[PDB]
C-alpha cells in the first residue's frame, strides 16, 4: 500500500485509460514540490 497520498496513486487514477503516461504526469507532479509551475 505504500500509504495514501502520492503522486503516483494520483496520475494512475488520472490516468486509467492510459496508465502508460503515468511516468509523465508522476515525473512533472514529483519534480518542483516546493511550488512549481
Amino acid at each position: 500500500g505504500s500509504g495514501r497520498g502520492s503522486c503516483r496513486s494520483q496520475c494512475m487514477r488520472r490516468h486509467e485509460d492510459e496508465p502508460w503516461r503515468v511516468q509523465e504526469c508522476v515525473s512533472q507532479c514529483r519534480r518542483r514540490r516546493g511550488g512549481g509551475d
